[PDB]
């Protein structure tokens, strides 16, 4: 699913996600969040499962994008976690951890989880 | 911290996480997982904050890998989200994400949420 | 919002969340889950905020079911996290963690996390 | 395990978890946490399974605090789940959620995850 995955894809909050699709399994690209301390595009990297089963299973790849770019840093990273499903209605179904650099005293708050839906329409 | 992060490093379960911290954010290098579907070596790559807070606060970064391989492929991916802390005992403290591909039908429980610290000591 | 929260539920899955909330905090009722090692109706306890905020902000939420009843053990728990959002089309957006019992060898496996809708219809 | 979860226990932030285990799978009990927007004592239901397993696999349980007491109310909920390990150093072992009420224009930001490890001992 090199094909299905390497696109433009965009999120529930309005966020995009520009990814290139490896023969090896990497993923390359940009990040852009519509949302938080974050202006314009980041680079990520990540990797997926570049032989899945071929049961109807989805394909597993994550991600990170470090929230550092020419304009602004939030001194944070996310990480995306999720299985790509694909057909008519193509999907990216994640969960991400979001960690902030803190000090030990606030070490225990440093962390966001929550969960994006990627399309490839809006 | 470049110099800080580049290294071989080791979690709780035995595991080892051999990185290499780019100028640019880059993280590349490999990981052994001692537990789960793995055997030897397997790709990752992530990101990190190249210009962390001089307030004392840990440094925000995350990496990937998809738990392919030449020997295995276990249909999935795990991503670890967290900080560096620098000093006399440096430490990366993180949480992780473990996505498998699944059938629509078991996709609630695609994902496992864990955390590993890892030293560069064992 | 004693009265927004308290009656039936139901996510996204198919499974039904019957709650009263209590004017002390208080969250009792039955869980019934449309998927895994489940069969019919589970005690559930948990807690809300009886006094939320009144800028528009969601009423913040959980409660744990451990998936013993008088036909099945599943050796497992999981607490919902989440805020109630009241009106015309209120929800309860949830955030999970299931916990097996495991042995200590298997423990950095135990725990999955996924995240809930629930609605008043369907 | 009723003898053994019920009673006061630590984590590592210096946190009091003080709960009663019912012979019916009940946790009630009161939490005070060491961080935070929490001051004294606060209220805790759960669960726990009440018929573990006898390969030494750990006990599945789970609590939730909403954040409101007589002196504060951080409109926040925490959920911990986990498991209880028996033997000579007793642990409960945990993951955790901690929602906040938010604008739908916050909610992405709602919730943090960590992780706290309980002992009988200090």
């Amino acid at each position: 699913d090199e094909a299905g995955i390497t696109g433009t894809w965009y999120n529930q909050l309005g966020s995009t996600f520009i990814v290139t699709a490896g023969a090896d399994g990497a993923l390359t690209g940009t990040y852009e969040s519509a949302v938080g301390n974050a202006e314009s595009r980041y680079v990520l990297t990540g990797r997926y499962d570049s032989a899945p089963a071929t049961d109807g299973s989805g394909t597993a790849l994550g991600w990170t994008v470090a929230w550092k770019n020419n304009y602004r840093n939030a001194h944070s990273a996310t990480t995306w976690s999720g299985q790509y499903v694909g057909g008519a209605e193509a999907r990216i179904n994640t969960q991400w951890l979001l960690t902030s650099g803190t000090t030990e005293a606030n070490a225990w708050a440093s962390t966001y989880v929550g969960h994006d839906t990627f399309t490839k329409v809006k």
